[PDB]
């Protein structure tokens, strides 16, 4: 129901499907493919389209790629930037330019994923949009390997980066201490920025500190579960090890928590819904209470 | 995580924000919808009580008191009250691009988008905004406020289903085919309604004449659900080996699922086990998915 659908408002983007071309690397006996992203005069293609050095061959491997025409792209000027291959367009505005988020790995909140697909009903290549949530370069929009190169945007239409990789499951611990935490007892979807930033160690098993979460939404959720009257309660340092929430953030948002109550009821609280919202949904988007009239708020 | 995000693919629509203008009667406001040469404005812009509506609309004279309804854009003199919709021809046909129309909107069941104009105070301009959710026969789950009436609902291929028109904070549940209580009558979790009207004045409500002036509570037979998804979820909960079991007629009264549909999809259910674990099953997640999400979208396996 509407009680549990975050119903995030995303600004509608108008972009040609050509901004996200399917690129195919072929040999006599095999094919590999993913999408490129044409951003502000350059196309960006991730390394695993192509063992790599021999196939990429210092850019020479680009000549064996379909939908990577020399008339469109300055192949000779292709640059290997870490996990990204960046190639200039001959006409830098043949694809319209787009807004870029100024600090994408610091973004936390709702996102969209845009992907080119061929629609068999409409009989044409079309851009497809998908909604979800991201926390510092990690998101929850389901992908397959070919979807590498899909484009991720914030709700204002600013580009965050490109879908890059994922995993069937992650392991959890307090990575700031190397100690197991409450979560040690969830697939990953990962983004790369146009400057080759990935929020993973040695990116050239995935370890998360906690499930995807928004700090304010988590505090709201935990307060609801453990302290319904929101009576003042001291900060618990396990908020730091279990949720990476600092004492400063705790005081800032004003949601007070009885954290022992959360620990002592951890299984029930993480397997039963709040209303009809899953715990994992609540800590991303908040409790989605029915909006009060604008004049009643202060 | 991605394990619980349905991640539905929606085709990106290229429409100008002018397709969904905010109309202000001065002050009350809602969105108009510009569809294939006409703008459609829900009448209750002028009031949600019949006598108040007639006096304010004044056989169209009230259109003169509306902001963002300039005479240069719309043929106000040719405005027609078409049921609960006011329809006005645009002076410039094809100034706003035409859109595809779903041939049978109230039969649609599955993912949807809601498109709404918003004024962005950062960008200092009007922008078109998209929202994702799910619909079952003219009832959907995208959270709205009253001013959002006139939002435009599309299927995943970009076919117009209709306009957002009404809703409520909660519904009551009954077997609306018999007047008897069913298992959801006992349900105590809040279930808001969000409701659509087609451009041809079709709405999925009982006694739909003057629905917009009605004060009645909204009555549902069951939560929003897709038949196949519901059967898949119930089989997972009650019968993990999927051993053959006969149809339970309570599926019809509790979920409006027929014996034919049950036979068709091949998901066998121990319905007694669902009944006996009703509260548990409707408050416990499957993996990390809520029950209400599972019966809309399936188990995503």
């Amino acid at each position: 129901s509407a009680a549990s659908n975050p119903s995030i408002s995303h600004i509608v983007l108008e972009m040609p499907v050509a901004i996200n071309p399917l690129i195919k690397y072929t040999t006599r006996t095999s094919v590999s493919s993913l999408r490129g992203a044409v951003v502000n005069g350059y196309i960006y293609i991730q390394r695993h389209l192509f063992e790599f050095e021999a196939c990429y061959n210092n850019g020479k491997g680009l000549l064996n790629c379909k939908n990577l025409e020399r008339s469109k792209y300055d192949i000779d000027s292709a640059e290997l930037i870490g996990t990204l291959i960046r190639i200039p367009l001959h006409d830098k505005h043949s694809i319209p330019h787009i807004s870029i988020h100024p600090d994408p790995l610091s973004y936390n909140g709702p996102v969209t994923l845009y992907l080119s697909r061929y629609d068999t009903e409409l009989n044409k290549d079309v851009l497809c949009v998908h909604t979800g949530f991201m926390s510092e370069g990690h998101h929850d929009i389901k992908t397959v390997f070919g979807d590498c190169g899909g484009m991720l945007f914030d709700p204002k239409g600013r580009l965050l980066g490109l879908h890059c990789a994922g995993s069937d499951d992650v392991v959890f611990m307090d990575t700031t201490t190397g100690k197991s935490n409450i979560w040690t007892s969830h697939p990953s979807e990962i983004m790369i920025t146009l400057n080759n930033e990935i929020n993973l160690p040695n990116p050239a098993k995935v370890v998360y500190q906690h499930p995807l979460r928004n700090v304010c939404a988590t505090l709201e959720t935990l307060q609801h579960l453990t302290n319904k009257t929101n009576a003042k309660l001291p900060y618990d340092s396990r908020l730091l090890s279990d949720f990476n929430i600092t004492a400063e953030q705790y005081n800032q948002y004003g949601y007070y928590i009885d954290y022992n109550n959360f620990v002592n009821n951890f299984n029930r609280y993480t397997t039963t819904t709040i209303g009809t919202k899953s715990f994992e949904t609540c800590i991303k988007y908040g409790l989605m209470d029915n909006k009060k009239p604008d004049y009643y708020n202060q």
